[PDB]
């Protein structure tokens, strides 16, 4: 229920998420996700009674955010239409959430040591259950002959490289995400390619 | 064609990539990397003269081994066939090279503090001359109308996202790119997607 209880736990993972995406899972302290947060250590392990835990409970609140868009797909939406609207959310958190991206990434750099488990439950139910979805897309003449997975991994390739490779789509572009025409520039772009890659003809 | 300092390099570039990709740039120290390598401090130096040095040799080696097929594009290229074999070979070095994938994939996350100049310089002054070859085929209307700097980052993105997000790849296909049927099934539906995606129409 309580509102006042899920700004405490917010703010705690919101500090916690800043503080991991710089010094990382090992060079993180407890106390500085406190302090930063202004709660105690005792509070903070009061919601999250270990490191691990908290740690998780950042990974988790990215994987929420990114996977509603495609936990609400449903059998019966214009697919394509569908995949541009998941594409453009992606792109908008890529933007708006980079850090979470990068601390995502950070996670898979070192073999997900701590959320493994997590992607192969969770996460592999839910790609399982909407790979069917798009196979059926496929099936019914929807979409062109293509394998679901390795569409759901490009979308996924394709609008996290924005922020976790910021600093060379800069180095090349003179742009970020936070430039609004370069943001629509690569919406337009990503969209295209993606979209006319799988449309039926 | 001298056989102990050959052997050397070798291996301090080797000790230089695995001590990097576990502890970062700043964690690592040259003691750890000399020792790993079976050379002194000292000698490790006349190789490369510091950690900076030592850092941008290793992330320049898969840098080179990436840009090859690139720099190979040309003006009289069938435009479709060559972006084709570009995803084909990128695959490859996510197959064979994925520690130094994770590597320049981590310096990214950091902002690229340390690589900035490498991605200002020489990088950018190549995507920008292969981006003209490239915007030569649309103008041409052998390729669909996209942005040359939007197609480069996909292909980077879905190519290096088989080796970077490895985990996560297998947590829910339960491959990786070793498994030759699954290596193929990657090669073909990239190049289905981008392929598709760039005909002109
Ligand atoms: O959107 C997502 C969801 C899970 N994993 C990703 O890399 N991206
Ligand atoms: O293949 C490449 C080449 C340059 N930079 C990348 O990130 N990938």
């Amino acid at each position: 229920r309580s509102r006042a209880v899920s700004a405490k736990k917010k703010a705690i993972l919101s500090a916690a998420l800043d503080t991991f995406s710089q010094f990382g899972f090992h060079g993180t302290r407890l106390e500085q996700i406190a302090e930063l947060a202004g709660v105690s250590k005792t509070n903070l392990l009061y919601y999250f009674p270990s490191k691990e835990a908290l740690y998780i409970a950042v990974l988790r609140q990215i994987l929420d955010i990114w996977l509603a868009p495609l936990k609400a797909f449903r059998e019966d939406f214009a697919p394509l239409a569908a995949i541009k609207e998941y594409i453009r959310l992606k792109l908008e958190v890529s933007r708006d959430y980079p850090q979470a991206s990068r601390l995502f990434c950070m996670e898979m750099l070192a073999g997900a040591p701590l959320l493994m488990d997590e992607l192969t439950g969770d996460l592999k139910a839910l790609i399982d259950e909407k790979s069917a979805l798009i196979a059926g897309w496929v099936k019914s003449g929807k979409l062109a002959p293509i394998d679901p997975q390795h569409l759901i991994f490009m979308i996924w390739a394709s609008t996290q490289h924005y922020a976790d490779f910021a600093p060379q789509v800069e180095a090349v572009t003179g742009a970020t995400l936070r430039d609004e025409v370069f943001f629509n520039q690569t919406v337009e772009n990503v969209q295209r390619i993606i979209i006319e890659g799988i449309r039926p003809r």
